[PDB]
């Protein structure tokens, strides 16, 4: 199925994504929406019965849903519903109802699925393979062990940010009677790590109140780390604010009145689990449930040295990858020949070779400019896999070919663990002398280094590259010669 | 699908790959240039083509060759101007090449290069009428514009590297070179307000003049120059030294020539009693394409076809149908709130174009989608747009559902740009139209009544009314629908 649509009815909102696919591991997320139904409103105090406002309510969306799904040409809907309705004794009757109304057919899914479901997304498309997720719900809260890619094991917890609401925020009792409860269900958690992985909406918010209180430059949430021991105090302290000083803070007015609730439980979990890395998550249930789909044959894990994102990218953007390819080899090459003068430390090759592939991406929308448009590229839709860093260093190497990288630069400077300048400069003029020798269609290029010239050897001319070679920015003292 | 068009120019050789979108969908895919100069001391003998720069145009032309076939071109035409026309052995010089690499020149006379370059400023600006200026390294081409047909064409015999080698390397009074340069401008038949500059010298004086004024806007296709506020400091220019040239900019391939580039644009200038000077990013290059892709439709595009616009929806929404929709709610919404805003008709051109490419950017993350629209729009919706038509379409689409901040600095690009107000205007009526499409519902009404927006449809447009209060209205505005 080319174009697929999950829709997830959650306890607190009904959320729809739509994927579209582009090679065989190559997708991007082509269209989201969410509606604020809140089908689980005031079930909770009349055993779970779903309430019939909340129903026609979650009708009518769902309803319009259906039409989203049917105008983007899906060959496939994938519905879901989770704990308000697993729990509802008149489940059977909603989702008849929604079927009669509009033919979607939800499929309820335990604890353990939905625990699964996110494992599965976060394995696949984080940077890390190692730790535990946390995604805080309405009605439950999921964790999936993870070793390695691989999950180990699953647990599902009935608390939930609304749940908490209305049994005790909303009845105004003490908020450590309320956090008695959490701690009761959450030493049922069998296991500790030092990682998490934030899953939700409610950890999505969260995570924007950091990035604001930390001004950080760069504007995406998944990947986001966030230092668990540093910010626990700061997570517990906005249960107790009140509705003013949580705007003041940036939080939507539709997280409002679940934030505190879903805060308190956050910070109850990140304790138990001795947690002190968290990184925000951007994909959860929704991917998992496509995920489990494309990656059907494959254990539901990607090939090695195969990555969604990057693939997807240049499927979009690169139909043609003869010429990205060949650069990308170059800089290799190059990088071998320069290793005993730079001493540059192998990982690196990682962020060169990918630069290489997508140094020149931005030329679709413009030859001018066109390293600033990739590096655009780069930084904004190089996500599943990558850290913050990853992409950072795979920006700036494409983003300043050619050119001489200033010392001030904002995104260089990110962090600490973050290459040197010359590291930088090294890395990109690199990849600036491939592009030169790849302009024509040269093959059996070699690189023969000497105490400090670097010789090109080749049976053709390479007129233009030679012609070039005075535009080319050095990071140290050093001459070119071609044989 | 993919055409290559190879300009064999008096100061340097230029290769051009287009590709071919759609009927009139075009971008540049890929472009690249050799400083041979061919033109190289041949001034001094007639016009005869001296051996080393032959040898060096030979060896680039050849992979000039090599990289039109590895973007699979099904078609590679070829030009060569001034300098080679003007030799007495060019058809030896065209059978080298011919035989080096397999390309075959055509040369082609003034008024034919004039041509060339009135087609594409006829089909790639946002002006109808004018004068085109290519200073180039051996010749100077004008051709008149007039509601974008070409009425007439001269040729002058004036260049930068001409200029150069006569005059100015011999260390003369410059009053000597204005003189010839004016003599020679009097040929001029025409005069017009509005100029468009053709060509790498007056790319690199825009270039200057972005730069000193710290201009927001990165693009030079476009850049509109005021001609009388700015004469006098293009005739500095020549008067410069290389290291204060360089403080200006100018990079080092272009000293040489940008101080006799300069004094032919103040003559020329001064002699059309030139206003305005629109700098053009495309030349003979892209009029030998547009010849070949306007064959049989008289060499302009319809008066509705924008190949900017279009180009840009075959790249990134070949599915056109959801943003036709919103740019037809945005007309209806317009108009039906008019009392209110009160907001000069001429804007819609910008509303409607905004509600086409709203959502563009989705094709790279849905997350900041509006932002990367604007992104898009702000650097590739050049052909046929001022800078301040895009400066204004981008921030419609990028401040979607959002309040627009009072010191933006695009916002303030310049005088001449709507109020706030009116920017927030537009952006909330392209936002509610956005809303109101999300769904497939059809057949909405509206109506005022004194300041009260009654949206009549028969479909329950649910999701429309749950996200009403994210809107970021520009005045108290009642909302409701029947
Ligand atoms: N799943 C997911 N969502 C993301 C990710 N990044 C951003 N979002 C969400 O997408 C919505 C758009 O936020 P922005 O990207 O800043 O675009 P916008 O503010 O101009 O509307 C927000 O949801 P919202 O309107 O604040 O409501 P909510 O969905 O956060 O509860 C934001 O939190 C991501 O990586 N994964
Ligand atoms: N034809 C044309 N060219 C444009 C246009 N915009 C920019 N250029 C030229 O493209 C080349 C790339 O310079 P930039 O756009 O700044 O991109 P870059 O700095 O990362 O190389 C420059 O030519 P250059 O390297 O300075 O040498 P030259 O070709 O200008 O003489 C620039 O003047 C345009 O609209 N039309
Ligand atoms: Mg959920």
């Amino acid at each position: 199925a080319k174009i697929t649509t999950v829709i997830d009815i959650g306890s607190n909102s009904v959320r729809l994504a739509v994927f579209k696919k582009t090679s065989q591991f190559g997708f991007y997320l082509l269209f989201e929406t969410k509606s604020k139904v809140r089908i689980s409103e005031g079930c909770y105090a009349f055993n779970g019965i779903l309430q019939e406002i909340p129903m026609q309510r979650a009708v009518k969306a769902l309803s319009e849903f259906k039409e989203i799904a049917l105008k983007y040409k899906s060959k496939k809907i994938l519905c879901v519903a989770t704990s308000a309705v697993r729990d509802a004794p008149n489940r059977l009757e909603f989702v008849a109802r929604v079927k009669k109304a509009c033919g979607l057919q939800i499929k309820i899914i335990d604890g353990q699925k939905e625990a699964l479901y996110g494992g599965i997304a976060c394995a696949n498309l984080l940077h890390k393979n190692s730790g535990i997720t946390i995604d805080i719900g309405g009605g439950s809260t999921a964790c999936a062990l993870i070793e390695k890619g691989k999950i180990k094991d699953l647990i599902s917890l009935d608390v939930g940010t609304i749940r908490i609401k209305e049994m005790f925020l909303d009845k105004d009792l003490d908020v450590k009677l309320a956090k008695a409860f959490i701690q009761k269900e959450v030493s049922k958690l069998p296991f500790k790590h030092k990682n998490a992985f934030g899953v939700g909406g409610t950890i999505r918010a969260l995570s924007k109140v950091l990035m604001k209180r930390f001004d950080y430059p760069i504007d995406s949430l998944h990947g986001y780390e966030i230092d668990a021991h540093k910010n626990l105090a700061f997570i517990e302290k906005i249960v107790m604010l009140k509705e003013d000083q949580l705007r003041l803070l940036g939080v939507n007015e539709e997280r409002l009145d679940s934030i505190r609730s879903g805060a308190l439980i956050l910070s109850v979990v990140l304790e138990h689990l001795k947690t002190s890395l968290m990184i925000t998550s951007g994909v959860g249930v929704r991917e998992g449930v496509f995920l489990s789909d494309l990656l059907r044959n494959h254990y539901h894990k990607f090939p090695p040295n195969i990555n969604p994102s990057l693939i997807s990218l240049k499927d979009r953007f690169l139909p043609h990858e003869k010429h990205s390819q060949k650069v990308k080899k170059e800089c290799v090459k190059l990088f071998e020949a320069l290793s005993p003068l730079h001493k540059i430390d192998e990982k690196y090759l990682f962020h060169l070779k990918i630069a290489g592939e997508l140094a020149s991406m931005g030329k679709i929308l413009s030859v001018y400019l066109a390293h600033k448009h990739s590096a655009y590229f780069i930084l904004n839709a190089l996500s599943y896999g990558f850290s913050h860093q990853d992409r950072a260093i795979i920006c700036l190497l494409a983003q300043f070919s050619h050119k001489k990288i200033p010392k001030d630069n904002a995104i260089a400077h990110m962090s600490a663990m973050m290459p040197s300048l010359l590291t930088l400069q090294w890395l990109s003029f690199i990849l600036s002398l491939a592009e030169n020798l790849c302009l024509t269609d040269s093959h059996h290029l070699k690189y023969t280094l000497e105490k400090n010239k670097l010789v090109i050897h080749s049976n053709d001319a390479l007129y233009l590259a030679k012609e070039m070679l005075p535009k080319l920015v050095k990071p140290i003292p050093l001459t070119i010669e071609f044989a």
